[PDB]
């Protein structure tokens, strides 16, 4: 046998992508790309291939050199969608990257050379899927700058990933199922606007599965935290829940949650099915804007937002016995930080009243809407600060 | 279970270690591989770079003999060399056809890197095109000069060490190089005098041919060349050279490159959708340059244009500007350099190129030119 | 050329400087009033600011094959080509159809749609006649190449 017959029929889908530009100086960048919609002339490539482009020219196997338009990109997943206006365009069968196993055979194909290598401008390498799982297919089919943005295909010649050359036998591809959904969102909207759900997940290993009361082969995503006032908390999610489904996607691996949710639209209602102590629950959460949530959090805690605070009592020369609330941390976006509070500060009075524990400070902080006057001890000195 | 072990076991005996000692123009060693391609006459192929500068070439077979080899000949351009050993009970392998290769085919690269033992790697044909096969079967100094074989274990290439990017020289070319080295001792490249380019579909349609039409597009036929005499023209599509069908532009150079001077070459073309068979005689590159020189003995190699420019302190300068001048020209030798303005010739004013060309025909022995160079001037005799 | 802008819109001009800055940042779509002096007679003019890339796309659409190419007549004896007559590409913007098709500065265009090109006008004539594609034969150093401009 040979992989040559399958490669022959999909080669017209693989294009060369040439970029000219200026960086924050003059450069050129060559990679590959894959035609994923031949009727509308949509081509996927890597974001790193096209970043800072002034110009992008696509070359097909048949020799035509086409001016390409950027539909949009997404640096986080290193994908970009391009459009060319042409006819007589070919694609390939799109596969399901969720069905991929370690040990399956694959070919990585690019078209690094374009027109002066016409009829032999493509480049193919052979290996296996070496590992799965930010989330990438890993292969021993050498993947190199030439061929980054090109096609990883399975043995039946179906597209299962987009090659990405990062950085020595080992290469990486972005799995096609994620690619499909990033592309579709870029086409509709021009960029991915990621929102917030507010939960961390971890891999449910057979060992944790059994220690939590589930069979050793039970699958899903283990929820390790739900943040206060997040969409996930509102929906009723709790730590220790196992997520088994998000909307219509069956969840068998923690990586799929981040994937499936990351690209939902701010405003969307999402259905989440969990197991909690062996009992199934259906929950519903609304994805929110990350910046709108952070504004909410500030609004409801306008003075103490972003401060890590603990009770404190300590003989502290030359101040005598110091009783107060120690600021262990302060985010630089806080009203506290802006007023001048810094980690290590001890809050010893607030609106002219003594502070003993964190709760006493929180109660005082609810006194005025306009400002909070804090007296802070900082090493051997002190100062009054107005947090507004 | 499926395995490449059976085919390989039958071809290992054709693969040899090649060890070289000599002195770099001081002492050095070079170890590579090579392949027996004629078992009866002990003919072995390796790379020219393995055996270069050798005082001694030793060949180690799988059965364990270490033999003294002699160099029949080399060609650095294709990086091949042909060795001879005087020994019996030699084994070879079926030699395949590199033209039948496609991207995706399975290949094994095999060598014998150790010497005073064998080594195989696996991959596919990555790219085809100096028309090297590219593969991801790792090639490395040790296995350079060794065999690249297809899945049936036929020799399709000779490996050459330039990651997951190795290279081999296609066997069809090796065949040609080897027979020419065995017969004459080296390769004496001749001249045809054309440039060729890819015939893509759009260019096919643009020129009045089906979109899938195949050949090599002639983009230039040099004046006074053998291709010119034969009657080739720009815009012709070469579809066959001798017995080789031409489907890609790269095939023209490889097929003609290795044909010998004085050889008669049959070039079949299509011109305005009619086939024509043209016949040309490959010429010796040096005696063609000689012929060009002899027919244009003073102006040969000079790029010239008409010149008119107010140019202080010379006033209004009218003449012929030397835009370029090959260093092998009689002009260059006489002292003409690029940027010179020829303002007279055999004591007559020069206005345009044709007026210089006419003056130049006045005598066979010498051409007297006055050249203006920056602010100065000089008389030169071109002979 | 040779006009002296005395006033732009609301602002009065006494400095070349004021002209750039005042229009430098003026907004696309904006209409703008410009007062000038020609040989002592003052005219009052109206112009509409346009978007840099739409303008460039206009130029390209109006001159599909030769947009962006600096061109001059060329005649020269050039080994090994013999006597070369044609149109030399003195410059080629990288965003042109010509650059995309492979034309580079220094190329000599010696025919277009199978016809001979002698001067700039003859090339511009051939390009106007034909539509959709332009087939150009160019000399490049010792070599040559067919190029298809689309």
């Amino acid at each position: 046998p040979s992989m040559a017959p399958v490669l022959k029929n999909i080669m017209p889908a693989i294009v060369n992508v040439a970029v000219q530009g200026y960086l924050p100086r003059k450069f050129e960048s060559i990679g590959s790309g894959v035609i994923i919609d031949p009727n509308n002339g949509v081509i996927i490539t890597n974001d790193h291939v096209i970043r800072n482009a002034s110009l992008i020219t696509v070359t097909l196997q048949d020799g035509r050199r086409l001016k390409a338009r950027l539909i949009g990109g997404d640096s986080e997943t290193d994908l970009a969608v391009l459009k060319i206006d042409a006819k007589n365009l070919k694609s390939l069968v799109i596969g399901d990257s969720d069905k991929l196993e370690v040990g399956d055979f694959v070919v990585a194909i690019g078209n690094p050379f374009g027109l002066n290598s016409f009829g032999n401008s493509q480049s193919a390498t052979f290996g296996i899927v070496s590992a799965l799982k930010e989330n990438f297919i890993q292969t021993d089919a050498a993947i190199n700058p030439g061929n980054s943005g090109g096609a990883l295909v399975n043995a039946k010649g179906e597209l299962i990933g987009i090659n990405t050359a990062i950085l020595v036998g080992i290469g990486f591809a972005i799995p096609i199922n994620m690619v499909k959904d990033v592309a579709q969102q870029i086409i509709k909207f021009g960029s991915i606007h990621r929102g917030l759900m507010g939960i961390f997940v971890q891999h449910l290993t057979p060992e944790l599965a059994q220690a939590m009361g589930y069979p050793e082969d039970f699958q899903g995503a283990l929820v390790s935290q739900v943040n206060p006032n997040s969409p996930a908390e509102l929906a009723g999610l709790k730590a220790g829940d196992i997520i088994t489904q998000i909307n219509d996607t069956k969840i068998t691996q923690a990586t799929q949650v981040k994937t499936t949710i990351s690209l939902l639209r701010v405003g969307s209602t999402v259905k989440i099915i969990v197991e909690r102590d062996n009992k199934p629950l259906t929950l519903s959460a609304v994805v929110t804007d990350i910046k709108s949530h952070e504004q909410k959090l500030q609004s409801n805690n306008p003075f103490l937002y972003g401060l890590a605070l603990r009770a404190f009592e300590q003989e502290s020369p030359p101040h005598g016995n110091v009783i107060g609330v120690q600021v262990v941390g302060a985010s630089e976006n806080s009203a506290g930080w802006r007023a001048g509070i810094r980690p290590g500060d001890i809050i010893i009075s607030a609106n002219k009243k003594p502070v003993t524990d964190v709760k006493s400070l929180q109660t005082i902080a609810q006194e005025k809407k306009k400002e909070l006057l804090v007296q802070v001890l900082r090493g051997p000195g002190s100062m009054y600060l107005l947090v507004i």
